[PDB]
């Protein structure tokens, strides 16, 4: 990664590798694998996104897919970002290509002075958003479980009820705004009669905390 | 988070993640866990707080809540700070918003920004206090005791029975005075019938040391 | 905690709050506890000693009462250390009341500014020694046993019962001078027969050491 | 290993040692143990290399094997860069030859001058680059499977299947046009009936992505 | 501990308490316990090492001789450096008594001007000198075997006999040149008939190596 | 051990210490010991590689050993330097004894003057390059195995029975050019029937992974 206030590059530290390593061994793809992956990153060079990515063990259909993604957004950033033939001059730097933000045909050095430069040309965050949307894809292509299929037992405490529309949600394929209708359409018409009857009878503008304060003793 | 004395940004440690992710693993929402977050969170900017608060896996209704009462604080900010068009000059940052002071619509270097400047917009720490007050709302709802429900056994030494008291207590909803108040009026009122007796012999300003030794023999 | 020999302030570590909560959890109150939180507490600024006050979960009864020992601690210094009304002038800081030491009305920047100015005014240290005093207190009222108790078995060896004097005797309210009395007095005359014979062929005036060289083979 | 911005040495830490020596017990030669090590090298001098291959207990066959690749390619390095004889001027340094590149005859002094040198000799990386080599060769002699005997069992997930056919690909001795065609040729021909007419119903140019989700529910 | 080359001060570390702690736990008294605690107070000042002798549980009756050691040494200090009454002049600070060396009477300051001084005045290496004196004195009294009594059975290979010879030695209280005496007389003399023959027909200046290899097939 | 580019004293690591009581406690005197041992003695004074091996309890033969042979590299040194008798001048230091590299009769601040002066007197590198002298000794004579009995069973496979081989013959006492005829002479002459008869099919210049090639399928 890259750390007076001047960017100095570092290597990748064991703590770093192992907690990657301990987090996909233990936890495969479930959602709150992506966001520990973008704090296990922070500030990463795509040699050092490429190395949590290559130390993975098992798992290849997924990073394959991985792959496939990766080669899909650098082929869009060759189609938006055509190279300009023609010898680089002194204090400046080749513009990146694809290939180049993904880490595989471009040196640790010129990754550095990219993301050091003025004004920056961050491959790190591209590389990384790009990874992320990958990995976005494969949770939701593993995920289990429907929203249309969470439904609340008939002596189940509406706590845990919740607990698993919001996991599942989670898993979701939606943007926010299908998923605010998920939520306010969803979530108590697939509640038990007694739950339902009192959450229909809180309103339509109730939050969650209402909701789950009625149904309690429930 | 950020740390001659001048204030530079550093990335969230994997020590500090996995202190996080084992205290919620462990403790649920015990109240112990608030002040504990405080203290993983020292200095960190709202995308620090982001990825605490979204590499916890399950509890998804307790993050749900979370980020309603997010959402709530966020747009009481925007009715107390309204925003002024016009373009921003050089040697100035925008005035953030409800949505930028929660990190969802700001970048790491505005947050640095806001965070730098002299005189400081702490945004951070305002992040910091909405997510403490979501907290201390999740923490009371799920406390499973009520303090009028604490009484002391037949044979319950006096030291336990206080254990009880002032752990149900510390998961109550009330300020000092009513805290006070519970102290002063309940706590001797629900002791056993012995202990009871020596503690109205004591008197009504009597100390918990005093109160402990007293019964300590019976 | 705070640290070209410049002191310049830090967030408190994992490995501290983890060593901390590990400690409590395995050793509750024996004496050793008390050292141990004075070493991790090192440089602490009031907002540390109360993070890590605060991170203990259970014995609510003794932290309760440390907190009863922290307000009688603080009234004195509001005795003692009267406020002046006016306003501050620039070069200057409030001077602190009781609750400022006790990090409950201070800020964190209040909190280094008296630590770091100059002349300084060790708030840290003061809290550590009002909480020291209160964690004397509980490891006294928390003792299982009296020093006019522990007497040699029979078959004890010296060295065993020597141990379990000089714990007890560790946890005993007692200033230097009455312990000197205790050593001096109490611990042949409370040795079995054929040591206290022994021991009393020796003469008032016997090292330790030649006391348990002494009995070694008894 | 080598890190205002002047690279400086530091000596190999206890965490990496026990890292790699880890890596090395618990999982043999699989592919995955390539990165993992290159990850825990960046920025090694030769002496941090030959530490590291040194360090590891039994696999002397391999690690035998990987000194016969060392002598290999230094061998072709000497043959490549011929030495000139002469004596070293103030301001110079000796060039290296293949047995100081591997760390054998040329001290720690010697490597740091030479990675700090303007311009840069970079001996670490070119000894880490034939090591790599040498453990690819190792990893494949001790792959079990073989890419043309990977077919989909009859009650086989799809998902199972394209797992293990991808692993075993990953261990193959194969260009990355060689790895196309066998993904293109041998992952549809080797499925079982069901799913191999599906996947010809999808055509030529599918992704794994959509050839997984078209044998999902099968 | 003390650490451009400036010495700074830093507050004792969190793996440096729990390391020996676990020391004293694990090995009681047994020799290498005394190089463990040196290597664990390097640059200590007499505040760290009363650290690290009052996080010590149990064990109080050596820890009890300690204090007894470390007062004897601190009279003789004050015996061979009379204290010279008068007021300190600024650009000094007041000479060290036995009871400022052991940690009890000065400040943390104090020692930090005394070790940072030039001349520098060294109380933690002097305190640290009169700790080991009185832990190599509890090492010797909790010993539990004598040199005179190891003798090689009938059996036994020669070479765990000599481990138990000279860890044994090791415990014991001796000068350098009495033990060149216990190991040129009572080695060769405890051992059994046949190693005892051998080791005889050797000669008076055979080495350990030589002697291991002579009887190391009997 | 010692590290803009000046080198500055530290302390030995808690990490440290740890790894390499842990490594002798486990691994014994296995080969691989030895490059740990001068991994975690990378820069280390004379009194940090005597801090390493006092820390070691039990093997007190070895160790003993040990000591005689680095007095043995001390007298030799003393033989081939002898020391001039005179007044040592302002901006030098007395040149260095046997006992003086070996940590015995020198101060921690001669070490470091030693190993800071220009021209550098490296009295850590020398010390340690005798005890890594006497650990190999030591190595050797616990081999439980000859090079010469290393014999391929009817059913091993090749790769075991060369895995024993090179570890044997990693503890073996040899120079590179005996270990080389070793290779071309025991190896093909001591596998199986089989085995034998495919190697010596193969010729008298074959690698080492030809080799295994060779008898792989066998
Ligand atoms: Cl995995
Ligand atoms: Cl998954
Ligand atoms: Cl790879
Ligand atoms: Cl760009
Ligand atoms: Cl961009
Ligand atoms: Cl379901
Ligand atoms: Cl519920
Ligand atoms: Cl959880
Ligand atoms: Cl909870
Ligand atoms: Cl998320
Ligand atoms: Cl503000
Ligand atoms: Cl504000
Ligand atoms: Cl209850
Ligand atoms: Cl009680
Ligand atoms: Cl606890
Ligand atoms: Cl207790
Ligand atoms: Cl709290
Ligand atoms: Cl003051
Ligand atoms: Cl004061
Ligand atoms: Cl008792
Ligand atoms: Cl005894
Ligand atoms: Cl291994
Ligand atoms: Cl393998
Ligand atoms: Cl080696
Ligand atoms: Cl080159
Ligand atoms: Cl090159
Ligand atoms: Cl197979
Ligand atoms: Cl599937
Ligand atoms: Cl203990
Ligand atoms: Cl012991
Ligand atoms: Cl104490
Ligand atoms: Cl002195
Ligand atoms: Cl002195
Ligand atoms: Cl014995
Ligand atoms: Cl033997
Ligand atoms: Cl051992
Ligand atoms: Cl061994
Ligand atoms: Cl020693
Ligand atoms: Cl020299
Ligand atoms: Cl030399
Ligand atoms: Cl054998
Ligand atoms: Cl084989």
């Amino acid at each position: 990664p890259i750390v007076q206030g001047q960017m100095v590059h570092q290597a990748i530290s064991p703590a770093t590798l192992n907690a990657w390593v301990k987090v996909v061994e233990e936890k495969a793809f479930s959602p709150e694998v992506i966001p520990m992956f973008s704090a296990l990153s922070e500030g990463a060079t795509p040699q050092d996104l490429n190395t949590m990515l290559n130390t993975v063990g098992g798992h290849q259909a997924a990073m394959q897919m991985l792959k496939e993604t990766i080669n899909e957004e650098a082929a869009e950033w060759d189609r938006l970002h055509p190279v300009h033939a023609g010898p680089i001059a002194p204090g400046q730097m080749r513009e990146p290509r694809g290939s180049d933000i993904a880490g595989t045909t471009s040196t640790l050095q010129e990754q550095i002075g990219w993301m050091t430069h003025n004004p920056p040309i961050p491959v790190g965050e591209i590389y990384k958003r790009w990874i992320i949307l990958g990995l976005n894809k494969i949770v939701r292509m593993y995920s289990p479980t429907s929203i249309l299929d969470i439904r609340q037992g008939p002596k189940e405490p509406f706590r845990d009820y919740v607990d698993r529309f919001y996991k599942t949600l989670r898993a979701e394929q939606a943007s926010q705004e299908v998923k605010n209708w998920m939520t306010e359409t969803l979530l108590v018409q697939n509640a038990n009669p007694d739950c339902k009857t009192i959450l229909k009878a809180l309103g339509p503008g109730a939050t969650l905390e209402e909701m789950m304060t009625a149904c309690q003793g429930v």
